[PDB]
């Protein structure tokens, strides 16, 4: 196909859940062990190929901590989509994604495609978050969920391929 499309997207959550990890893999398919938290934003684009449309996204990927808090809509106000991002394997941050995603639904684009990833799936040994709790969660506040695992590339290309379709 000719025809080609942007959209900017935003990831949100709790610092060390794996966002930068997860942008990294998406567009260098690399994971590192050993990421330093991020800094208020990091910025990153890829382009992929999807039903004879070429998208490209342009990537926020947001600093987690609470001390940044107040900078998070600068990155979300024009987000056409997010993805609010928590740890499998820590219930608390799974709280703080489910604050993530009122703050985007009630300031955010009222028409912004929010996707949440329960991230770190490969440590499913060490799960705290239930599978089918967090997906009625997403089904009941029209989100798009899956599980992802940036350390081994489960679902990262298709939570973003997903995003993309539903735009
Ligand atoms: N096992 C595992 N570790 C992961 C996964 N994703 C990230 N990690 C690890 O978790 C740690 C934090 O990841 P990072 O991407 O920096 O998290 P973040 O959400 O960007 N943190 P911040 O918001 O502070 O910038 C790193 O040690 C990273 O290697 C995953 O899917 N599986
Ligand atoms: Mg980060």
């Amino acid at each position: 196909g000719n025809k080609i499309c942007q959209f900017k997207l935003v990831l949100l959550g709790e610092s060390r859940v794996g966002k930068s990890s997860l942008v990294l893999r998406f567009v260098k398919g690399q994971f590192h062990e050993f990421q330093e938290s991020t800094i208020g934003a990091a910025f990153l684009t890829q382009t992929v190929c999807l039903d004879d449309t070429t998208v490209k996204f342009e990537i926020w990927d947001t600093a987690g901590q609470e001390r940044y808090h107040s900078l998070a809509p600068m990155y979300y106000r024009g987000a056409q989509a997010a993805i609010v991002v928590y740890d499998i394997t820590n219930e608390e941050s799974f709280a703080r994604a489910k604050n993530w995603v009122k703050e985007l639904q009630r300031q955010a684009s009222p028409n912004i495609v929010i996707a949440l990833s329960g991230n770190k799936a490969d440590l499913a040994n060490k799960r705290a978050v239930d599978f089918q709790e967090a997906q009625s969660y997403a089904d009941d506040n029209s989100l798009l969920f899956m599980e992802t695992s940036a350390k081994t590339s489960m679902n990262v290309n298709e939570i973003f391929m997903a995003i993309a379709k539903k735009l």
